[PDB]
């Protein structure tokens, strides 16, 4: 089971014994065994070498050129291509696993990754590879970007082809040139829309586990189209959005703040216009606060996150949703007959105010800003929280200890007159009821020093790891929550209209192998180049 | 009177360090005093609005006196027990508390910011801004 | 029972984050504490005896009243006008001024020494003492 | 509008073809025509070579020195 469905074949391959593999193979043996040993498996052991199951991905990723041109240009019985493996790799799925983001290893599996590719299509023009997909549904550029395979997917969205019958196997083209200045073309099939899955879609959706997630948003064509569909029109919308839901918290403030105060509501209007008003400001409130309840449930539904990722991600959508339930539970406590009611109310109220943070996206300095404010907030209250709160509870249950019996002989007290010294505010002669004044000065004394101590190494720790490695952090992070936003928003569509498009049609190859030509959506860049002519 | 008395600093360009100085701080007012302050004012606007709310009646229940008193933690002499008109005291604990931490995490997150920029690229720049000035 | 309290810190190691946090304080205290604190307690001192000297009679005629009251302006909380019984006015306000500058002074630079040895050499010999912590 | 104005001596002068701009020249044509096309103008469009509409210009600005040369020194 570990070590079965070898084949003698695979050792010839992977020996590197050209003699001995030609040999082998005029004895007519099948070229298309495959082997089941879990030794071959994904995962199943930390040994183990994946290679796609079949010979002829072992000569694709073992470094073999000579053999597969062997194997694949012998007229006794040539190596089908389009075989898939149990797991329905094909050998440019392999050839993508393979790939580890090494320079080494990234120009090894682009150069065998053309070689491959140009070959297939010499030899079956009619056939093409990169529309198969194995039972996932991952093409083998859609299975690069899910693995964050930055090297495969660079190579691959600006790949060029210099060689005559081979141009239309390529991306990036070139419109015209004249002096300095030349017009470049990139295809945008299978990135916006692909209707299965496109690299945009994946890439945005995936969660933070993948490696390179941050850093893969920079490649040409991407970061343009992005730029491009947010100054078309994501602008106008988000800002449409913001003063919408300003108008909206301004009217929920007015009609609370004038709550009346009788008692045991719920209260009787009286035939006064700011009666009407009130009314129609609470209405107001709880439709945006249902209304949102109802958006946040439906997200929630559609993506079904995981636990671990439900604070690094959708870190906005909870507090969406907090705010909604806590206005929710107010109603009901205040058809019930209640007053706790106050308490929900202004709970949702302060949480809606500061929560207003979110729309700081889309103005480049404030996005920054807020970013930081979110990653420190994530990733240092609970580290710097639980040590200080050590400390306060220590003292405060020492010093209660001692005293005899007055007003500060419960906990509660004493724990916020000990609080108090760490707003500088502190007393230090604040009750008189004890005895040993000596361990009472001492016990606050040593507080106090250990506590600004604490506060100090907190700075000082906090200081160190931004060695000037939290710019380019930031800022890559901010791109990514914009790019999920307006992705966001193109989904949504706007009202019944549709106009968000890639690009413009375009006539660029002129005419494929056959005898029609074709059209493949292009989108013009404009670059200047003055050296390396 | 006051604006003249402090529009003074205008006279130190002609004195190197204090030149630099000078100018250090104009660039500062203007490029951070509107990306900081927005923050603070929504922060201290929506608790000041939770809290005058959550009060029942008497000296403090307008919004600037509110106001004023949330905005007195902030140059350390805030006090915690500033009225006893109300109910439910666990909330006015909890809002209290909560403003306090988000605030003084809004002023760490502001001088790390500030200080990160500075990356020993701040004097290079200062020394020739001051040369231009004193050149016009 | 507040040492007992206060010594459960010892149990953060085995824990990467806390542990290396833990190391920090336990490195500050250690090297830190000794260097800083005898200049300040000269400071102290020495003012606190000139200032018990110039006073004539009265509640803070002692040594210990007066040391707590000079005391209190480095939590913040300082009063600038916490006796009357005494004569030169200028000699007294001239002498809390001056403390207070000198001991301001003196923290400020307590803090710029303290950063100026982490040029980000501090994370990786934190991470190794941590880890010998957990092999014995 | 946009590729209005060109002449056949622009061409000859930022092809690098030398035995070609002087026989061209040969011909007796005026060197001293410009081009008014759009694709020339100087902020109108982001496409543009603006190089001051003149073929001694292009000349000048295009690497070339020894047609330059054969420009100016030639006693047609
Ligand atoms: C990580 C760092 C942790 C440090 C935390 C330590 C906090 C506790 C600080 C106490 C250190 C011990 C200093 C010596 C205490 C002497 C107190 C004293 O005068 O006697 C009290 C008191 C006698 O004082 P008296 O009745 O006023 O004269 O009781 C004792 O006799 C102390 C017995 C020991
Ligand atoms: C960016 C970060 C934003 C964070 C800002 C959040 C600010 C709001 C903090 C509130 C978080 C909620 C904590 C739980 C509140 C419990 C309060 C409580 O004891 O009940 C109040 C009060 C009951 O308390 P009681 O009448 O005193 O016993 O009303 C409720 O029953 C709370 C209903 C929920
Ligand atoms: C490392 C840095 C160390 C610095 C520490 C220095 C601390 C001492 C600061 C005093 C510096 C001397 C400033 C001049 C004092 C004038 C005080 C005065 O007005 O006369 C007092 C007092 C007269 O003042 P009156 O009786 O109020 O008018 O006695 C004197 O005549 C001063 C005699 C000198
Ligand atoms: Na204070």
């Amino acid at each position: 089971s570990y070590y079965k469905g070898q084949t003698a074949l695979h050792i010839a391959i992977e020996r590197r014994n050209m003699t001995l593999v030609t040999l082998l193979v005029e004895n007519g043996a099948d070229v298309q065994a495959a082997a089941n040993g879990d030794f071959f498996k994904k995962t199943k052991g930390r040994p183990g070498f994946y290679f796609g199951e079949l010979p002829l991905s072992l000569a694709a990723c073992t470094n073999q050129l000579a053999i597969v041109k062997f194997l694949l240009q012998n007229s006794w019985q040539p190596a089908d291509i389009s075989a898939r493996d149990s797991v329905g790799n094909t050998v440019l799925h392999a050839l993508v696993e393979v790939a580890d983001n090494t320079v080494d290893n990234t120009k090894f599996v682009t150069s065998m990754y053309n070689e491959i590719l140009i070959l297939g299509a010499k030899l079956h023009p009619t056939l093409k590879l990169e529309e198969i997909t194995n039972r996932k549904g991952l093409t083998p550029l859609a299975l690069a970007a899910s693995s964050g395979k930055i090297g495969v997917l660079a190579y691959i969205l600006q790949r060029e082809i210099h060689e005559p019958e081979c141009r239309h196997l390529s991306r990036k083209f070139t419109e015209w040139a004249y002096g300095p200045v030349h017009s470049s073309l990139y295809d945008l099939s299978c990135i916006d829309t692909c209707e299965k899955n496109s690299v945009l879609e994946v890439i945005a959706y995936s969660s933070s586990e993948t490696p390179n997630r941050h850093d893969m948003l920079l490649v040409e064509p991407l970061n343009r189209l992005l730029q491009d569909k947010w100054d078309r029109f994501v602008k106008r919308i988000f800002y449409f959005n913001f003063f919408v839901y300003c108008l909206y918290m301004i009217i929920f403030t007015a009609a609370a703040y004038y709550r009346p105060v009788e008692g045991l509501p719920p209260y009787k209007l009286k035939n006064t216009v700011g009666d009407y008003f009130r009314v129609t400001g609470e209405i107001l409130s709880v439709s945006g606060g249902v209304y949102f309840f109802f958006r946040g449930i439906q997200y929630f539904l559609q993506r079904r996150p995981s636990l671990k990722s439900l604070f690094v991600d959708s870190y906005s959508e909870i507090l969406f949703f907090v705010q909604s339930l806590f206005m929710l539970v107010s109603v009901v406590l205040y058809f019930s007959q209640r007053k706790e009611y106050v308490a929900s109310m202004v709970f949702s109220l302060a949480m809606g105010w500061t929560n207003m943070l979110y729309y700081t996206r889309g103005f480049q300095q404030m996005g920054i800003y807020a970013v930081m404010i979110e990653k420190m907030i994530l990733r240092d209250l609970c580290r710097f929280m639980f040590v200080y709160l050590v400390f306060l509870f220590g003292f405060s249950t020492a010093v209660v200890t001692l005293i005899e019996d007055g007003k500060y002989n419960s906990l509660y007290s004493t724990c916020l007159e000990l609080f108090k010294f760490t707003i500088g505010m502190g007393d230090l002669e604040f009750t008189e009821n004890y005895d040993f004044k000596a361990v009472f000065i001492i016990l606050l004394l040593a507080y106090v020093i250990l506590t600004y101590i604490l506060l100090l190494n907190m700075l000082i720790a906090l200081m160190g790891e931004t060695v000037n490695k939290i710019a380019q952090e930031s800022k890559n992070i901010w791109k990514l929550q914009r790019a999920i936003t307006i992705l966001d928003t193109e989904k949504s569509f706007l009202k019944c209209m549709r106009k968000a498009f890639r690009s413009g049609k375009l006539l660029q190859v002129g005419f494929t192998p056959d005898g029609k030509d074709d059209y493949r959506w292009c989108f013009r860049v404009d670059e200047v180049n003055w050296t390396t002519w």
